[PDB]
């Protein structure tokens, strides 16, 4: 049993089969989202189409349930699919605000639902999310933005848009320099998709090794109490 509920099994595994359809100090989030937002802002059957796409993107933040987000996918796939439009979608998905963590699972569902008939949405978003992750792992920018990036990767992992091996590499990078911001990013990552990784047979053994290395490290490396407790809680959350 990989999932807790039956709602979870269905939210992550029962997607609408779209392939049945027609072939048709700084003023910042992070620097990555600011740069992406400015690319979006810079820019007549296409002026009508642009209009309906800008409507569509501006409505995404309201698709707060399973039925609403699946509809959005059908709407996009049937009236708006266009190289230029796929790039705008990817970029609107990537600049999700940190204050709407609740969107991440729906945004991941959209991406995974589109993937079988326009994979490049997944490819671009993942590539963007990977690069921002690398950036966060190198610096020391508010922990709350970093946690948005890591949560989004987690949701995408549960949908298999990131492979187990991808996200395990993320975790391994954070365990190499096990410092304050990296410990939290790690614990956020494991809260989001650690059980998926631990329970899945393909990833179980490597997750477990890494979980035990984190526990070994809280004692061994004398972290201050707050992070000792953080690591423990993420551990017992995956491996109770």
């Amino acid at each position: 049993g990989i999932w807790e509920d039956e709602d979870a099994r269905n939210f992550y595994e029962n997607l609408i089969d779209l392939k049945a359809f027609v072939p048709a100090t700084l003023e910042l989030g992070d620097e990555a989202e600011d740069l992406t937002k400015k690319l979006l802002d810079e820019q007549s059957t296409g002026s009508h189409l642009k209009l309906i796409v800008d409507a569509f993107l501006q409505q995404l933040p309201n698709c707060v349930n399973r039925d609403l987000i699946d509809k959005a996918a059908m709407d996009f796939c049937m009236n708006m699919n266009t190289k230029a439009n796929r790039k705008k979608l990817v970029r609107a998905l990537f600049i999700v605000p940190r204050q709407r963590l609740d969107l991440l699972p729906f945004y991941a569902r959209l991406v995974a639902t589109l993937h079988p008939c326009m994979s490049d949405v997944a490819e671009d978003l993942c590539s963007m999310l990977r690069g921002d992750f690398r950036f966060h792992v190198r610096k020391k920018i508010n922990i709350e933005t970093k946690n948005k990036t890591v949560r989004f990767i987690g949701e995408l992992t549960k949908f298999k848009m990131f492979t187990k091996n991808d996200t395990l590499h993320c975790l391994k990078m954070l365990l190499s320099d096990f410092s304050h911001h990296h410990i939290e990013m790690a614990c956020t990552l494991l809260e989001t998709c650690g059980r998926f990784l631990f329970r899945s047979p393909e990833s179980h053994l490597r997750t477990s090794v890494l979980l035990e290395q984190m526990m070994r490290k809280k004692q061994a490396m004398h972290l201050d109490a707050r992070y000792v407790t953080m690591v423990e809680n993420a551990y017992y959350y995956c491996n109770p």
